[PDB]
């Protein structure tokens, strides 16, 4: 049995971007309420419960490259 | 058995912009509620209760290459 | 038994975009809400229950290339 | 047995823009509502219940290639 | 057996930007409350309660490569 | 007396091929038989005498482009 | 006498190729016979006698681009 | 007299290749046979008498760019 | 007299390539044979006599550029 | 009288190879037989008598970039 893995790659994920600009987050104010009572949770849990997120995320490129490679034998 | 694997990659993913411009994220504030009691979670769960989400994104570019290789034998 | 396998890409996944220019999003905040009592959830269980989502995304090309090989035997 | 796997791939996807322009964005609020009781999910479920839902998605290009390729034995 | 695994990545991520400019993130303040009593958390449990999250994350590039390689026997 | 020579060019000579194939040269052996006694070159004498040339040329594109600009006085 | 040469070359040549195959070349081989005297080069003789080639040219694009600039009082 | 000689060039002369594959130069040997008595070369002379080549050139691109710039009184 | 010589050169010669592949150089071996009697060489001359070579050349791209810029008086 | 010369140079000359392979020379061996009297050569002569060259180049990339600057009066 011969196994010859050698797969090539040359490529490539890019931007290019002049200026981003003004970018303004400003949205009102909620609210959020949760009235649970009981959580019990276990073996592999993940949990949000009851939350305000404000993000602003403005990255001069965020480009991904994501890449897996598997031999199993 | 002979096994040969030699794929190869010469792509690309690519963006080009001027100026993204002003952006603007203003959203009446909203109201979330969630009247739940027991919340009894396992073995493998993800779980997002009651939640208010402002999200803003604006990447440069924001290309995504994803690639999987897999030789099972 | 002989398997050879060698495929090759030279592809391309691109765009331009001269600006994107002014983006507006400004909902009128909305309510939302729920009135469960019970939630057990158990082995690969995916839940989102009570959300209220302002999502804004400008990406300056949001190209995406997604590529599997899978060789078995 | 010979088998010889070699596809060849230099095609490309996509796209030129000169301006997106003005975009807005501005439904007014509306309202959801769950009344339900028991929701108890397992073995493999995705679930969302109760939701408000503003988004806003606006790629300066937004091509997607997905390619699979297969070889089994 | 002979098995040889030689992947040969020559690739890049990148990213150019002008300038990024001049972001504002201004949500109004919210509230944020939850009313449970008991949270028994164990075994693998990843969990948040009642937050309020306030992010500006502006990254001069926040290009991303993540590269796994995998051979078992 | 102006002259302003300023030509703008902006062209492209360019070719895309899958695969090149399977080549085979394989011409008979001949004989190249040259007699003669005196041989008197002067003054930009380019020349060839007595050859035999087997030649394979297969580029992945041979694309040529030529240019003369010439200006007189 | 004002003259201002100032010609614009933004042009492009260029090729993509998959693959370059199977090239074989497998001639047979030859016979060169060259008999003279008396060889008398004077003033610039450039000559080749007497000769045998086999040439492989196989190269990954063999784009040319030539140019010549020539400007006289 | 006024000459501004100013050419400008931004070109490109580009190639992309997968795979230069298996490239075969098996020509059967020969044979040159040169006589002669008197060789009299004087005066730049450049020559080749009696000779036998076997080449294999296999570049991965092999692009050329040739340019020449002359100006004269 | 006024000449201002300044030309402007951005150009670019590339190549990528994933393999160079196999390449098999096995010419059978040849023979050459030169007679004479007298060389009278002289000035500047150049000269190759009863030669035989063997060239394998395989660069991961042989791009060249080449340039002349002459002016005069 | 006034020159500047100036030449403004900002080009590239690359390649990339993720690999340069298998490369095999292996001619048959040769003879090359000579036989003269006399060699006269006086005042710049250059020349090569009787040889056998087996010559393997594989560079990692061989770019080249040649340039000749001359200004005379």
């Amino acid at each position: 049995v011969q196994i010859v893995y050698k797969p090539v790659d040359l490529s490539k994920v890019t931007s290019k971007c002049g200026s981003l600009g003004n970018i303004h987050h400003k949205p009102g104010g909620g609210q959020v309420e949760v009235k649970s009572e009981k959580l019990d949770f276990k073996d592999r849990v993940q949990s949000k419960i009851g939350s305000l997120d404000n993000i602003t995320h403005v990255p001069g490129g965020g480009n991904k490259k994501i890449e897996t490679h598997k031999l199993t034998f």
